[PDB]
């Protein structure tokens, strides 16, 4: 059915000048964009936005990463979006991304593991969570 | 245990110039304010919000008027906030919420069924939607 | 002339449970209310915000204060409001307004002069960039 | 000097597919994006951010157009951004880019006069406005 997954474009590939490439990647796959802002996490936000790694030994890189720039979201809406949309943008690993999946965001756009390029929503409930962290219903337009 | 829920401060009561009062009821009844805006539906989006009642007869009147002016929402977080915020705002006629519930703010600032001064979230399901409805997780502080 | 001011409402006073009362006296001096918001000032933005204080020696003390909560911000539309809120918030020691403006929201809901409850545009210049600052043409309804 | 403009992208070019393009233009152009945001203006919106054309004949045609789907925002930083920027999406009737201005966004992804796929700041006094209207200084980051 059509799904709605979140994505958000990482500092590294702001940096690198990425973004429209991004963008246009997903609205050739056929995606709409229901939600778009610039914006930027403090590391509170951050830290609550990943709450489910809290645990995990990155969980402080991450954080810091994810608050040290602005990022840019948007909501994707398709058939089947969340699971084509993680598929679309590769393993987390930037490099094994250049190894298994070369068209992948990740592989074109990713430096590494950390520096990554971008998120996306890796589940239904996932997804849910983290379009309202960022988006009200009132910006989805 | 400790909830929030949604509660939206009609045209009616932004004209009669009882927003202050009606926060301050909140406060004073030991909530926190978690998030707050001044804001206008379109019809579309008080549609959108009101969704769970499209079939109803009372529909169109109460979408009309939800977008006939700007409104104030807030997120209120406290122990049990959901039914206490309920039972403060009273019954949804403001006539019949001065006859039973004399304190509610309803009897206080609401006019008749329609110009009842205040919406609030009626469950823990429809508390979720609203409060993701309007504000994000960005804007909950 | 009608004009619109800026008042933000500090952690201070936020604390104390005086948000509620501090809109409803402004409301009951007759001022309509043309945007309102609860957010957090980063320390970067609450220096941007005040950057013509930048030089003086409270600077950094404000900066930090300022970003130390949420804080709410109003803006507010009347004859002559930016001459008549100053007036109605009283001078900047809390101390001193209970001495020379013992009406004044300062004198009421302020501690010192450093949490003195509430700021209010000094200026039609000041006026104009702390409005734009805080609230876009968008968020004024 | 370093300047800042805004940009809208119009309904036609976002049905177009164009929005990734056209940032990626203005990246590769060597601008800085401050700010970016995805929304709908309300005709009473579009009708007050294009004030200063309320009297000419072709502002109802401009408004609804405007308002008739959702647009996203830019804000461009960059030296002389506001003359440069102006340049870059070219001549307002897009069949006339395409004649004289053949590289510029509009000859790309305008189709006519209305359909013109993007609008920019016209001067210093425009640009300060209309940043205003759609971007706080909270969004600018």
């Amino acid at each position: 059915a059509v799904e709605r997954t979140l994505i958000i474009v990482k500092p590294d590939a702001m940096e690198k000048g990425a973004l429209g490439k991004i963008l246009d990647r997903f609205i050739q796959e056929g995606f709409q964009i229901k939600a778009l802002k610039m914006f930027r996490f403090t590391p509170e936000k951050a830290g609550e936005f990943y709450y489910v790694h809290r645990e995990r030994p990155f969980f402080q890189e991450l954080v810091e990463f994810m608050s040290s720039g602005p990022v840019v979201a948007a909501v994707l809406e398709g058939e089947d979006a969340i699971k084509r949309v993680r598929e679309i943008i590769g393993p987390t690993d930037s490099e094994e991304a250049r190894k298994v999946a070369p068209n992948s965001i990740r592989a074109q756009f990713g430096t590494d593991k950390g520096k990554n390029a971008i998120h996306a929503s890796d589940s239904p409930e996932s997804a849910q969570y983290e379009i309202c962290f960022i988006f009200s219903g009132l910006e989805i337009v």
